[PDB]
Formats: C-alpha cells, structure tokens, sequence
C-alpha cells in the first residue's frame, strides 16, 4: 500500500502527503522516469541509457548521436530512441536538451504502455504556470516550439502524432516547472527527466523529503518525521544558494514567492557571504567557468581555475562563503577524477565543517562528501579518521539513500574493510 497520497493544498496546488507515519529513512516511492535524456555536458561522456560514464562508449551507428556503455545497453534503449533516432539523424545541430527530452514524452505516450511514473499524477496534470508566464518567457517558449517541430519533423508531421489535444507550448511551460535534474552516485548531473508522480512534492528550503537517484531510477525517502496528513516536501534549489538566489530561481523557474522560515529571516545569507564582496564577486564569476567546464568533465581545466582561487597570490575568502565552497568542491571532484589524491583529501576536509552547517540534518549531498573525504582518508591509511567519516557517511545515507541504492553497498564495503584495518592494528 501507498504511504504517499496526492491532495490539492490550500495555496500551493497540488501536492503530496503523508498517509501514515514516516521515519526518517523510509522510502516512499520509488519511479524510473516517464522520459529522460543525457544532458549536453555529459552526452558522449555518460551511457544514454544508464548514465554511467566509461572510458569509451560505442555509439548508435544510426545517429551517432545516442551512445552507450555496453551493447546490452544500446539494445535496451532502442525501443526509446528509434523514434528520435531518425530526427537526430536529419538534425550537425542538436536539440536543447529540453527539446530532446518533450520528443521522448511524445513518444512514449504514442507508442509506451501506461507508464508507472505516472501512477500519482500525469503529464496531463502537471502544472504549466502559463498565467503567471512573463511576455519574455512566452517568446522564449514560442522558440522551443518552433526548435521541436523543426527537430521532430521526420516523426511528427500533424497533431494526428501528438496526444489528443497536446499543446506543445503548454508541455514545454510543463517542462521548465517539472524537469528534474538527475545526477550520478558522485552527485554530478548527468541527465534530465521527468517524474510526474514525484512532481506532486512541493518546495521547502528546509524539507522532510529527499530524492536521490542511482542511474536513472529516483528514489524519495523521508528525512525527518512526519505525521498523518503531513505534507511532503523536498528542495528543489542546491542548498548552497542565498534567499536573493532562491528567490530568482523560484520565480523564473517555478512561478511562486517562497514564505518559508528561511526565506523571511535570510537564514544563514550572511554567513555564505562572508569575506570580502569584491572577492567573492570575481569568484561567483569565475565559477560559471569553471561550472561549465566541470559540467563537460574538463577536469584538468577545472582544476587549474580552481587552484588559481584557492591558493591565489591575492585576496582570499573563508571557506564558509559559498562561492569559495563552490570551488573548493569542484577543486575536489577535479582532484579525484585526475588521480591527485592527498590534493583532493586537503580540498575535501576544508569542506567538512561548512557542509555540516549548510546541509543540515540528513541531506545526500553531505552524505556523498562525507564518504569521498572517508574513501580518500581509508586510502591513504588514515584508519580511525577514516572510520568516523565513513560511519558519518553512513549515518546520512542510511536515510537520504537507503539499502535500495547501490552505493550504500559500496559504503558498506569501505566501512568493513577500515573496520578490519583497525582489528588489524
Ligand atoms: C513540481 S510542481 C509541484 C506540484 C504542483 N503544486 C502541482 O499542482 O502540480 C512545482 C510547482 O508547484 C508550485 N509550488 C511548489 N512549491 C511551492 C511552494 N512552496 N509555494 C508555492 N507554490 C509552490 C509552483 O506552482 C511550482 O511551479
Ligand atoms: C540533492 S541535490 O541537491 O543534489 N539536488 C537538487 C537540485 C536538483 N533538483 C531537481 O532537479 C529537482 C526538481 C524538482 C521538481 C520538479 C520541480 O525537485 N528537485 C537535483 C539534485
Ligand atoms: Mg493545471
Ligand atoms: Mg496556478
Ligand atoms: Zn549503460
Ligand atoms: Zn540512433
Ligand atoms: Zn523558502
């Protein structure tokens, strides 16, 4: 049975609540996407399919575009990609990943089955925003209209190949308010989806839910109690982000005002931004460079930039002020991928103590930085450190990912073998 139920809210549409009890941990729901593509960034990088990156993919000898991982993953993902196969193909320009993404809503509402994504909640239903649309956000729609019926034009000709009365300006105002941005167990976004079902969770900055996904698959678990009735929340916005920045991405994006705790009171604003403003202007330049690059897994050049800030000749900031946090997270990940370990474990602990302040409770971006900093601390024979972390790590994930996600298993794993190390000693 469902512990979950949709219910229309007093103020904010739709939304989903609790049917009994929930602990922190529980999971909720669970839904592979009703569509979902790999995202510019990560497209050649990643399997289409499973979203796991690997050193060489093979690619749709059809399109060239589509690329994967394995021949088992190629032929599961024809099914959903022969369709927009032939228009890639037709297409050296690709589509925005939006465009991409609304072709494989269509079709798989021609040619799928009922999907179970949408057992809560359908793309029909989903929430479009259209009154509270701004003229440049109109135009700027009217263009991915236009984008889409160039792209499709192999496979849809006529309504006759869309669902019956599909308004394609409408999926796309569907689109910008429900896309949900899938990220790999490292937490780096590698794809775009839609969830109709988990598109019934409204927004909190400070939430009692959480999804996490592994591949593709999204799971949703309770991060904090909740009672009967209680309605279910999760954060749309990265947790590094002042009220100012939540305000604009949650009007532009999602077409409300948020009356949160947090929202009124600037909770912890002025701490994320401490240290001296013209510095950290420059650096919040910066990181859209260097998030750029990060997002095509350039990590060589990522790394360079960071370092450039971290140890610069000039002016530093505190590790606390999210745009140094930022950088030192990315500096991180670099060193990681890149091999430089004890470079990567300096980065990773200086983050330690500002995550614990801006994640509180159980968050999986905390989790996951708390296991990198352990896996690096147990490799470079740091036992009992290591062990803490790792158990820390632990603590997080056995709520925000649960035994249902594979890299709890890979956790389990790091925390027998430093459990045995320190036996050993
Ligand atoms: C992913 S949908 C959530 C479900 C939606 N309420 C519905 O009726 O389909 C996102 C939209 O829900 C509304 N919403 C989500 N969180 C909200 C909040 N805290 N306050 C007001 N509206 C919110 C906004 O319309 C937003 O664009
Ligand atoms: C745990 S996270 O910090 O890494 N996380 C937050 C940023 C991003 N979130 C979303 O894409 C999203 C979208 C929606 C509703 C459809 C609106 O809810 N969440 C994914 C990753
Ligand atoms: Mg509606
Ligand atoms: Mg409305
Ligand atoms: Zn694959
Ligand atoms: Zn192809
Ligand atoms: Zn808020």
């Amino acid at each position: 049975p469902l512990k979950v139920e949709k219910f229309a809210t007093a103020n904010r549409g739709n939304g989903l609540r609790a049917v009994t009890p929930l602990r922190p941990g529980e999971l909720l729901f669970r839904s592979d996407p009703l569509a979902y593509t790999v995202c510019k960034g990560s497209r050649g990088v990643v399997c289409d399919r499973c979203l796991l990156g690997k050193e060489k993919l093979m690619r749709c000898s059809q399109c060239r575009v589509a690329k994967y991982c394995s021949a088992k993953c190629q032929k599961k993902a024809w099914p959903d990609h022969k369709r927009e196969c032939k228009c890639l193909k037709s297409c050296p320009r690709y589509p925005p990943d939006s465009v991409r993404l609304l072709g494989r809503v269509v079709f798989k509402l021609m040619d799928g089955a009922p999907s179970e994504s949408e057992k809560l909640y359908s793309f029909y239903d989903l929430e479009s925003n259209i009154n509270k649309l701004t003229e440049d956000k109109k135009e700027g729609l009217r263009q991915l209209v236009m984008t889409f019926q160039h792209f499709m034009r192999e496979e849809i000709q006529d309504a006759s190949q869309l669902p019956p009365a599909f308004d394609l300006f409408e999926a796309f105002a569907k689109v910008i308010c429900n896309s949900f941005t899938i990220c790999n167990a490292e937490m780096q976004e590698v794809g775009v989806g839609l969830y109709p079902s988990i598109s019934l969770l409204n927004h909190s900055c400070d939430p009692n839910c959480s999804i996490v996904f592994n591949g593709p698959h999204l799971l949703l678990r309770a991060v904090r109690d909740i009672e009967v009735g209680e309605e279910l929340t999760i954060c749309y916005l990265d947790m590094l982000m002042t009220s100012e920045e939540r305000r604009k991405q949650l009007r532009d994006q999602y077409c409300f005002e948020c009356d949160c705790f947090r929202c009124q009171t600037q909770d912890k604003d002025a701490d994320m931004l401490t240290g001296d403003e013209q510095v950290w202007k420059e650096v919040q330049e910066s990181l859209k460079k260097i998030e750029e690059l990060k997002a095509h897994w350039k990590w060589e050049q990522v790394l360079a930039m960071c370092q450039a800030i971290i140890s610069s000749n000039s002016e530093r900031l505190p590790d606390i002020n999210i745009y140094q946090l930022k950088v030192l997270d990315c500096a991180m990940d670099a060193c990681i991928n890149l091999g430089l370990l004890e470079e990567a474990l300096f980065y990773g602990t200086r983050t330690m103590e500002p995550y614990r302040i801006f994640f509180p409770g159980s968050h999986p971006v905390r989790g996951v930085q708390v296991m990198k900093v352990g896996k690096l601390q147990l490799h470079q024979g740091m036992f009992p450190q290591a062990m803490k972390n790792l158990r820390l790590a632990f603590d997080i994930m056995r709520v925000t990912h649960g035994r249902e996600h594979s890299l709890i298993e890979d956790l389990i794993l790091l925390l027998e073998e430093c459990d045995a190390n320190i036996r050993a000693s």
